[PDB]
């Protein structure tokens, strides 16, 4: 079980936001905490990606680009998994010290996005997604958004993405002998994977908008987050970089 051994081994451990839960649930306090958590996670996201099987095969430039493009989707998906495994998707578990209940969802000003993320988290339960499927799908999300015009080394990327799909295929078939059973599961998993993209798109828009009006005085947005939102996110929003949907949207 080489492939799965690796996925489990490189999976980041718990990361706290450093949020003081005694403070009032203001937009400012929740924003400060979310961003701090964001910057902290990004640190782990980069090391995670670079330790992924075959990732080093990508051109240096494509490595960081791909990481930065899928960043948001990766955080949505993983966050959704933590909510499911920790609080049975009852609340949004961004971190042990930063759990969103109804009031915080409203206070953050991303209530609808949170509700959509809550749905996503519940799909992990309805579909009975295994830790194995979760890990392989999360890795695939890393390879699910690229420039329309292509990456420095597009063929290496396509090769890699294909191999990860093949792995997701092995997972599904490991305990399934009748093809139909397998096809049904693949359908379910690819539909779930797709559903992450629309949510990340809205979060991308929300982040961009906030960065702009925030720049006015408080450019308090962390460094790495600030770089991705000002340099990479617009490429997505303007349509130069797009997600790779499995099914027609
Ligand atoms: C309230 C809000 O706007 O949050 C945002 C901004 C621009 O501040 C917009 C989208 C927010 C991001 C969306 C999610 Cl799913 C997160 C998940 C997660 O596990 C850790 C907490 C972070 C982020 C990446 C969060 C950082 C603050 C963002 C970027």
């Amino acid at each position: 079980p080489i492939f799965l051994n690796v996925l489990e081994a490189i999976e980041p451990g718990v990361v706290c936001a450093g949020h003081d839960n005694n403070q009032p649930d203001s937009f400012a306090a929740l924003l400060s905490s979310l961003n701090e958590l964001g910057e902290r996670q990004l640190v782990h996201v980069v090391k995670w990606a670079k330790a992924l099987p075959g990732f080093r095969n990508l051109h240096v430039d494509d490595q960081m680009a791909v990481i930065q493009y899928s960043w948001m989707g990766l955080m949505v998906f993983a966050m959704g998994w933590r909510s499911f495994t920790n609080v049975n998707s009852r609340m949004l578990y961004f971190a042990p010290d930063l759990v969103f209940n109804e009031y915080r969802m409203h206070k953050s000003r991303m209530y609808s996005q949170c509700v959509r993320m809550r749905h996503l988290s519940q799909e992990f339960g309805w579909l009975q997604i295994t830790p194995q499927e979760f890990l392989c799908m999360k890795a695939l999300l890393l390879f699910s958004i690229i420039p329309v015009d292509g990456l420095k080394n597009q063929k290496f990327f396509d090769e890699l993405r294909m191999n990860y799909i093949k792995e997701l295929d092995r997972i599904i078939a490991c305990k399934r002998k009748n093809p139909t059973s397998c096809s049904r599961r693949f359908y379910q998993l690819t539909k779930l994977l797709d559903s992450v993209q629309p949510i990340a798109r809205e979060l991308h828009q929300f982040a961009f908008d906030l960065l702009i009006k925030s720049h006015m005085v408080s450019v308090d947005f962390p460094e790495m987050m600030a770089e991705i939102i000002s340099v990479q996110v617009p490429k997505i929003l303007s349509g130069k970089v797009k997600p790779i949907y499995f099914h027609t949207q």
